[PDB]
């Protein structure tokens, strides 16, 4: 059979690709040129040696179908799949203008040249096929350099996206003109041509979109089956192309492009193992396709093409190379007035790279082989193949090698001083670690006599990269140094999962954009562009909710019944539109019986709802459709004008009333869009707030100048406050979406720490490897089920807020008491709930709204639902520390200090209510104190809070003296009250970090300021 | 074209497999039965609806070639690839006996039944095809249960290996009898039949072995190219099959089996990413093959088979099911007298599982489809397909579901108390961690109002599994508790890379075997089976080294010349054996010119070496071959008997002398085999020593009974000492191999810690993600280059040992001094180098041999090259602490205390020589002290040593008082000398762990016992 033999030839191609790719890794020329050389050699061998000709001929040629329907889909999908979708969408308008118009203009100009330069006397359709071939690109070799050098990352994204769209549209143009040349048909009317344009250009992406959304839907519902996900992705990728191109005659390649982009975007719905597998799998297929195409080009160019090449063809080829380079540069320059004003903009030297980086590749060669096959004996196939191969070789030899020197000359290969210094520091760190390990290993019993001259050489890692004027100098130093601290903070937040990858990239992009620009800091108005939702979706949401504003089984039954009955309707009316004696009778009978049994909705609803049945708007349509069907059924017991109008009405009216059930789902879709935008804005805002709170502890130990310190601290806080206000406003604008976004991240954090506990048990050897996977898989299934959480969650009632406060969360009997003794208060904008210095009246738990707080230790921040205000008012029993003002309509539970005192004095079990309240206060006191001692040591706020979570209040009043052992402790904070050192007799009367040299403490009955102390176990 | 359509059908199969696999996950029946049902439905549809018949018929049938040459290789290779090779090799004799003989006996018995039960009147060849089909297996559904239950892991390995070999040999038997039935040929002679048997049974595995070794060779030389590795593996896998089955007519399937097993074994030569990709890729292909085969079976069984099935065929099918189950059980029982005495043995209930677990699968169905296609219109194809499908369905419905209940009834589904308790503890740990994180999250500003009723329910992980008599009870408790501590230690050593995976599995197997057996502890003689090298390779090594015992370019030129000239020789003599006028003349001329130019070896060597040229043995053959060629060339200037003998001699003599160059490489091969065995033994011994040294610190805090304590401590040390002796002996037996094995692990440890430093910088955000990958890739390329390190490394000279001692390793001027003042001593067995209580004479650095040490703090251990003996003899200047005796011929550098005192008093820079010596002493003192405080806390010895590596000696004598701050320190050990507490005035005169409550220390001029103190920075 032929299939084993083609697999054999594919494996031969595999090994030749391996050889070429391995040996010429040193040399600058890419391996594809070596594959062309090998193809040429194999061609001459198979020509002069018939013993191998008769074997190889059977596989040496490829039908147009295998090219256009296997190779091109693979290449185009792999290109669409490896792309970073988000930056592409960020630059879509620029990349799409450049691709879709530059392709047309470049192909037209190339076709004009091919008619006027070459003596081949081609007509315009042939020249346009030629231009479409010569306009394809393959910059995989250049985007790699732009990624490695790191400079102008947006340029790499733009070039790659342009290549993707350019290749897709080039294939479409080729498919048109190939038909006009090799499969001519009679002149179609303008209307049919317009429909054909819409079929290829508009139906394609829409078909891809539909299949992509269906595929991601199903992928979101598969668990513990990597094979099913992989298989579904592959089957969808091929069926999209085949059904599009063959059955629908819709542009398959564009649908495949859209499918790749969408599936890449929705990567969160795919388990990570399947993600990495799919990336490597499509890379492998693209590699095989490239090797096969290049070797086939060499073989057939020696066998069939070069036998008909004249001395003038080489001159034409050189002129063509110059012409296409000039055309591409001219196109880019001509659109520069537009591209400069959209997306990323376009620097001159970026335009130079984009011109020079236009490598041609496998797509053009595959199209040239299609032409060569279809042309048969005509010279046009040989001319096409020769010129395409010549251009490919010239670009891969000249451009693909000189691109590096061009990057150097234009001044872009220079790696920035920041990154160079970071690399040098990291290398020295690694080197010191190696030195330590070398010493230990030398000081060991078993490996004492290893040849260290070999080992030390073997491990050596080496560097890969090798007064007011003074006040402005120091200011620019501090500016860049602070932005570096912000970058570090954003990465640290990412690694623990406080940040989504997209939020991280947004923040890092804003930080590097702020670094290169003069006198700049991260602009809060550039962050606001995230959570400021575009009004389209809110508009739609309120509209649909307005539009949607008797047992449960009835509507389920009727909604099923519509789907059931539409099949008879369409079956009959399509037949009547197209044009068994029992079948038409059976269809009419089915219509009549359906109309009869529709009493179970019509009259049942009329009687159940009573006279007011018609008040509900949709029941009016329910009556109307029955009225129409009654007449058009009664007619049967009594012409063209009857039937051709009934076939309109009895279809149209029956499908319409399904929208009543459809709207609730579109509401969910709008909610999902709003949820995604709100979640991204929330993540970036929270990340920025935390980054400012962390960098605002580092700067006090990192700039000396006590004027630059104040200016940077002011810029930091004036940025922070706007965000903390706006995030509070977002909740009020869209409550339930925010509630869902909060619950989701809560679960995510819990699951991450559960995985870390599992890995700790695994590394400690307390849990088997096979048991570790079994637990981890449940962790992952829960994590994936997070993606299917409702996009909106109903906000909890206030009693559920009381039920969940950290200190209330315990005894049901205490919760019942607090229900029995509480009051609910409501306040308007600008009402001030708390003043400084007033005596304690009770505790406030805010259940709605946003409040601003102010007071000297200043403290200008805000609080929101679930926060408790006046925490120690009944513990310390002293004048208020701060003022609280309503920034919004605010609702709180107020429980009087008289109400507290009873429970305070009565709930005295070992998990004491006073103990719980003081611990809630102590964590808040302790966190800044721990940070001020460790922010430069590298911990984040959340690890600080988890570290303090293990701690407990010191059980004083057993006796008023204590000293501790570090074998049972690791940190101490004095929260409140008066204490004094047992050795030095120095008093401590402040919230203080108890330094680790403080040996022994003693206390006394300063009854107004009684002590509390907090300690952490190892 | 046909290829796009077959891809479409494959994608349809993909989606049906996805549906069946997803929906029936709850139900017990496997999805393949659902695929058969779907195939049946599709068959009846395509039968009664010609509109889809005309479309589907083109793909519905499959040629025998696509089955036998695509599907079967894929299935067999995937089976061979997923297998754990090492346990399979450990049980190979048992599994191979059972597979290769049970297959023959079962197929013969089934064929006899098929002749005698069925009225089909088959001949013996047809019945043997039938038996070969019915003897195939597919236990993938049962080995999964045996892996999940964890009981009888060896049984899972045995069943899986039996299936692999059984399927391979069944395909071979089928290929024989299919030829005899459907492609008959004339009766061959017995000799040709014997050659055919050798061609199928012996040449197959050898061809697979050759391709496997070549493939792993090339894979060992590829770096930073995952695609090349993947591509080469796939190309090799298919070319092995194709070249074997088609060009060589050698059994392809067996070669594929051997290739899969070998490539799986050599996984260390493949980058891990390529490993996981290949596993998932072959799983995917096997899944596709299974789905396609089952659906095709359903389609064709409805279209062609069931139309010719009678009421008696069902009775035959049921009788056949019973018969094959009985036959398999009988075979297993009959071989039980043999299988019980080899490999794993065979428990009765294991035999019951193996009988009931014999699921049939895709291989039998594919062979049945081959028969059905070849039979054409004959009833035999329908009978074969019907019976095969019936057996498959019966086994998948009955056996595949009842296997779980059988495992329960026989008493194997019960999970052991140890694992249940471990799971309960791990679950409670995870639950407590979730509780902590829940509390913190509640005590947070941003997520305060998340619906915790949703979150807490969402994250909940749940348990998956739900007096002398008293002295013996306590003894069995301590025995099992110690073995559990050993298991933990072996896992902890693995996670940091002190152990190879195989060494870990050896130790864990020995630990669990020792746990289930009564009154048992890990037997040192079971560890010895690792490093006790079988004598074959040492024998070969010495033999080849004996056999192998004038400018450099000459031999390179001649070794190339032999390879060059053999091509003319073979080209001429094959032609003369087979039977251009210029070509034969040119060949003779080439022979004569080669003989003439061979003067450049013959006479050049004779003159260069002189008269004694003939003394070297190989020069005698060099002269002999020239003598023979001279006569047979001179003949041309003067018949059959001439030519047919010259064609023997002038070939044979020319190839022989290449063995002189070949032997040096075979020496390397033998060295590699010895290296692998020695390395595995070394790893297991070192792991056992460290495990005993760690568990020997835990037991003092883990058993109360001070008699069971002594007995277990004695069993531990008496095991340890034998290993520490034998590992010392191994070095002397095979020096350079041991040196290479030491250097390799040194580099491995350094690279692991370098990777950890990189990940630390990455997590701290100090290094970019893209920079982190760039460094990590260099780390990985170095790690992979470790695999190509020489298998033997020449032992360093003594001056290189002096050059590398931890304290000598510094100033070149000090090294020069030590060269200037040193002495080298040699000692025999039983000479005692050091006695207790003698005055200091100097320091010993051992450069060769093994010495035993003894002394009260007892200390009964050994030391080896690179160890220094008498470390503080010139520091403390007091009577010796211990006795040292030569266990072997021993050589040491002895440098007199008089020689020390000068350098001690002169090398006083900041990196003081005395400082370095005291630090070398201090680490040795400090390590046990840190372990005794932390062994139960979970640290290993190596993390202890790395922790101490950061520490330094306290710079006393600035003033004799000090106190420290934990913000600059983390641990303290007092090494030697006299100190006293500043507050309590208590003296300290012992090597002591300075507990963290010790605030302040003071010292004094007790000149005989001056103090040294060691502290660790954070």
């Amino acid at each position: 059979a032929h299939a084993p033999k083609v697999i054999v030839f594919i494996s031969g191609s595999c090994l030749f690709g391996a050889i070429s790719r391995s040996l010429f890794k040193k040399l600058p020329i890419p391996y594809t040129v070596v594959l062309l050389i090998l193809g040429a050699i194999l061609g001459v061998v198979a020509s002069n040696v018939p013993l191998v000709e008769e074997h190889t001929r059977d596989v040496a040629h490829m039908d147009p179908h295998v090219l256009l329907q296997i190779f091109l889909p693979v290449l185009i999908f792999e290109s669409a799949f490896a792309m970073d979708v988000h930056t592409f969408m960020r630059s879509f308008s620029q990349v799409c203008i450049l691709a879709l118009f530059g392709l047309v203009v470049a192909s037209v100009l190339t076709a004009v040249l091919a008619m006027n330069l070459f003596n081949y006397n081609w007509n315009f359709s042939e020249a346009m096929m030629f231009g479409a071939i010569m306009s394809a690109t393959d910059p995989v070799a250049v985007v790699a350099l732009l990624k490695d050098l790191g400079a102008s990352k947006q340029l790499g994204t733009i070039i790659e996206g342009e290549s993707l769209l350019n290749d897709g549209c080039a294939i479409v143009i080729f498919n048109v003109f190939m038909k006009m040349v090799f499969f001519p048909q009679l002149t179609s009317t303008v209307g049919q041509n317009v429909l054909y344009f819409l079929q290829v250009a508009v139906a394609g992406p829409l078909w891809g979109y539909a299949v992509a959304k269906v595929t991601v839907f199903f992928l979101s519902h598969i668990f513990n089956d990597a094979l099913v996900e992989i298989t579904i992705t592959l089957a969808a990728t091929y069926l999209t192309y085949y059904i599009g191109d063959i059955w629908l005659e819709v542009s398959g390649v564009l649908a495949v492009v859209v499918l790749g982009l969408i599936v890449n975007a929705e990567k969160t719905s795919i388990s990570p193992e399947v993600e990495v597998f799919l990336h490597r799998f499509w890379e492998m297929l693209a590699y095989l396709a490239n090797t096969l195409i290049f070797m086939m080009v060499g073989v057939v160019v020696t066998q069939k093409a070069l036998v008909a090449v004249d001395k003038m063809d080489w001159f034409y080829l050189i002129i063509l190379y110059l012409a296409i380079t000039i055309i591409r540069g001219m196109v880019i320059s001509l659109f520069s007035p537009i591209l400069s004003r959209i997306g990323y903009g376009l620097t001159w030297r970026n335009a130079v790279i984009m011109t020079w980086g236009g490598l041609r590749g496998a797509v053009g060669l595959a199209l040239a082989l299609v032409v060569e096959n279809l042309a048969g004996n005509d010279v046009i196939g040989s001319k096409f193949l020769f010129h395409t191969a010549g251009i490919v070789v010239l670009t891969l030899v000249i451009n693909a090698t000189t691109i590096q020197t061009l990057l150097r000359i234009l001044g872009m290969s220079d790696i920035s001083i920041p990154k160079r210094l970071a690399m040098a520091g990291a290398v020295r760190r690694i080197h010191e670690g190696q030195n330590r390990t070398l010493n230990m290993l030398k000081s060991d019993r078993f490996l004492a006599d290893a040849d260290w001259d070999i080992a030390t050489a073997a491990c050596e890692i080496s560097d890969p990269y090798s007064s007011p004027r003074e006040f402005a100098d120091m200011m620019e130093e501090a500016r860049l140094r602070m932005l570096k601290a912000e970058k570090i903070s954003y990465w640290k937040q990412f690694e623990h999962g406080m940040l989504a990858r997209e939020a991280l990239r947004l923040l890092v992009q804003h930080a590097e954009v702020a670094a290169d620009e003069k006198d700049q800091f991260i602009l809060v108005d550039d962050l606001k562009k995230s959570w400021q939702i575009k009004g389209i979706y809110p508009w739609l949401k309120r509209k649909l909710e307005d539009l949607i504003s008797h047992h449960m089984a009835f509507e389920v039954t009727i909604n099923i019944a519509i789907v059931l009955n539409i099949v008879p309707i369409i079956m009959e009316f399509v037949v009547q539109d197209k044009m068994l004696q029992k079948i038409e009778d059976a269809l009419r009978i089915s219509n009549y019986v359906f109309f009869v049994i529709y009493a179970i909705e019509a009259i049942v609803k009329i009687l159940g709802l009573g006279r007011h049945y018609i008040v509900s708007h949709w029941n009016k349509f329910d009556a109307f459709i029955l009225v129409v069907a009654l007449v058009d059924i009664i007619i049967a017991e009594t012409s063209s004008i009857k039937v051709v109008k009934l076939f309109r009405l009895l279809r149209g009216l029956r499908m319409l009333r399904l929208t009543k059930a459809l709207i609730p789902k579109l509401i969910l879709v709008v909610n999902g869009k709003i949820n995604n935008q709100l979640s991204l804005g929330y993540d970036v805002g929270k990340g920025y707030i935390i980054g400012e709170e962390e960098v605002g502890k580092i700067i006090d130990r990192m700039v000396d100048n006590k004027k630059i310190l104040r200016e940077l601290k002011h810029i930091s806080e004036t940025g922070r406050l706007q965000v903390v206000k706006e995030l509070g406003l977002l909740q009020r604008e869209h409550p339930g979406i925010a509630v869902s976004v909060k619950t989701r991240q809560a679960i995510r954090t819990i699951l991450n720490h559960s995985r870390e506990t599992i890995h700790e048990l695994q590394g400690a050897g307390l849990l088997d490897e096979m048991e570790a996977h079994k637990l981890e898989l449940t962790v992952e299934i829960k994590m994936k089920r997070l993606m299917n959480a409702p996009s909106s969650i109903p906000p909890p009632p206030p009693e559920n807020l009381l039920k969940n406060v950290s200190w209330l969360a315990g005894d049901m009997k205490l919760i019942d008491f607090i229900k029995a003794r509480a009051s609910l208060l409501h306040f308007d904008y600008g009402e001030v709930i708390v003043r400084e210095g007033d005596e304690s009246d009770g505790l406030f738990l805010i259940v709605s709204g946003l409040v601003k707080l102010y007071g000297k230790s200043v403290f200008e921040d805000y609080l929101t639902v679930g926060n408790v205000i006046g925490e120690m008012g009944v513990l310390t029993k002293k004048p208020r520390n701060a003022t609280v003002t309503c920034e919004t309509t605010v609702q709180v539970y107020f429980i009087t200090a008289e109400d507290m005192n009873i429970a305070i004095d009565t709930f005295t079990l070992y998990p004491s209510l006073e103990y719980r309240l003081w611990r809630v206060v102590a964590i808040r006191i302790a966190t800044p104190l721990i940070m001020e001692q460790m922010a430069f040591q590298g911990w984040t706020q959340e690890k600080v809070k988890l570290h303090l979570e293990r701690g407990y209040l010191v059980d004083l009043a057993e006796s008023h003296f204590q000293f501790n052992i570090d074998a049972t402790l690791e940190d101490v904070i004095l929260i409140n009250g008066t204490a004094y050192n047992a050795h030095t007799r120095e008093e401590i009367r402040s919230p203080c970090l108890i330094s680790r040299t403080v040996h022994k403490l003693t206390f006394q009955y300063t009854a107004t300021e009684e002590p509390r102390l907090f300690v952490v176990r190892n």
